[PDB]
């Protein structure tokens, strides 16, 4: 019970209008994708989360939990597919807000896996806004690869989170996107249910590391229109 109750129905409830209220956003997208390369399984879930500072808060704008196709020839590109949509849509929802975006694929999985989303990623949004991704040289190696490994900044990320969230300041956007939770569950719903396990976790994972990514920060304002 890590998360208190009461700051979880507020969660829940009190859900900024992002569209209107876009002269509060910071002119930065920051968003994590958590992969599982199996299809068939209740944790083979991918977790996807679009986030952003809102006043000094942390606001989600999109979520996804991503299931596989059994057996299809491209999961990286169906996987990246699904992010593109995700991002597409916040974007569309909020036009000439943001001037990056900031994409991390969790690597821990698959390094070559998570490469492959980045580089479908990286060629489906070549179609204004910049696009960056994390990189990681792994140890031993001179190399930067577009992904993001989760070891000793869990711990951290975690704490910060629980603390910002229990005090009111994480929230999601009353227009927040989402393809693969719409029609059984309100995506927010879904992702609390998750998030009250904390003593399937996709979602929550990305959820809790794209707002630690968020979190090392800067000081403008998207334009007020």
């Amino acid at each position: 019970p890590v998360l208190t109750k009461s700051a979880g129905e507020r969660f829940l409830l009190y859900r900024p209008s992002t569209t209107t209220n876009s002269g509060l956003m910071a002119p930065d997208l920051y968003v994590y994708v958590d992969p599982a390369f199996t299809a068939n399984t209740r944790a083979s879930g991918t977790g996807v989360a679009v986030v952003g500072r809102y006043r000094d808060d942390y606001i989600i704008f999109a979520l996804e939990h991503f299931f596989l196709r059994a057996l299809t020839g491209s999961a990286p590109a169906d996987i990246a597919r699904c992010v593109v949509h995700s991002l597409t849509q916040v974007l569309a929802l909020h036009p000439g807000a943001f001037r990056g975006v900031r994409v991390a694929v969790e690597g821990n999985s698959s390094q070559d896996s998570a490469v492959a989303i980045a580089t479908h990623v990286h060629t489906e949004m070549h179609r204004g806004p910049e696009l960056l991704f994390y990189h990681c040289e792994p140890p031993g190696s001179a190399v930067l690869y577009p992904f993001f490994l989760l070891n000793k900044q869990k711990t951290p990320a975690f704490e910060h989170f629980i603390k910002k969230f229990n005090s009111g300041g994480v929230m999601a956007s009353q227009e927040i996107v989402s393809a693969t939770v719409r029609l059984q569950t309100d995506p927010v719903e879904y992702l609390l249910e998750q998030l009250n396990n904390l003593t399937s976790d996709d979602l929550m994972v990305a959820v809790i590391m794209a707002i630690y990514l968020a979190a090392q920060a800067g000081p403008p304002h998207t334009f007020a229109p």
